[PDB]
């Protein structure tokens, strides 16, 4: 346990709610404080062709029964443990994976490991578990309006705000407690719970 854990997001939507844009633009404000950028993972089994240890990592579209190998992947890169993701296959150096931020997103309501043990580890994980909702003047088909949601509308996070930033077109719901939260306060959420576990008081408390 030499690594601080990262702060980890999973987005449940149906297809069209804007799941992709809004892990793109969360990690991206996230990334720009950290003066880093984002890693999208490629899917397919050697994961890591591209990382460069970028602040924040994306998953998108996980799906709802996940392999053994992927479960085993996910709770090496969100936990405390130095490991080296598989880059031998690629014919590259082992590096640390070191990205303080990883956001994930889903089609599936819940997602289903191999094992319940497997499900508990998991779910100790997402810390940040939301639903997606698109706001109806911004869906239609069932796909959300990107250029509606886009146009200039203060944001904390952001230069300028749009409907997508602000809640007028998509907002998160916490899967536990149900608050709700637009995309500008899910980043200072998220950003908080990153300082509050790099704080010294918070890696001093851990010595006990
Ligand atoms: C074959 N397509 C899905 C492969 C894999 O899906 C996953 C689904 C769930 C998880 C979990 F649960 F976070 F560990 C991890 C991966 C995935 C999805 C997105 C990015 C990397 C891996
Ligand atoms: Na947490
Ligand atoms: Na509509
Ligand atoms: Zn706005």
């Amino acid at each position: 346990k030499c690594r601080i854990e990262p702060v980890c997001l999973l987005l449940h939507g149906s297809p069209g709610a804007g799941k992709s844009v809004a892990t793109n633009l969360i990690g991206r404000s996230l990334a720009e404080k950290l003066n880093s950028s984002v890693y999208s993972l490629p899917p397919d089994p050697d994961h890591f062709d591209g990382y460069k240890q970028q602040a924040v990592v994306i998953m998108d579209d996980l799906c709802q029964n996940p392999d053994g190998k992927d479960v085993s992947l996910f709770c090496q890169m969100v936990s405390s443990v130095d490991f080296v993701p598989p880059m031998a296959a690629l014919e590259e150096k082992g590096i640390l994976f070191t990205s303080p931020f990883v956001l994930a997103s889903t089609n599936a309501g819940s997602i289903n490991a191999p094992t319940v043990s497997d499900s508990r580890a998991l779910a100790r994980r997402f810390h940040f578990d939301m639903n997606i909702e698109v706001i109806s003047m911004y869906s239609q088909n069932g796909k959300i309006n990107m250029p509606m949601s886009v146009k200039t509308c203060c944001p904390v996070n952001f230069k300028k705000c749009c409907p997508l930033v602000c809640g007028k077109a998509i907002q998160f719901i916490d899967r536990r407690t149900q608050v709700r939260y637009s995309l500008d306060m899910l980043v200072t959420e998220m950003f908080r719970e990153y300082n509050h576990r790099h704080s010294v008081g918070t890696t001093l408390e851990a010595l006990f």
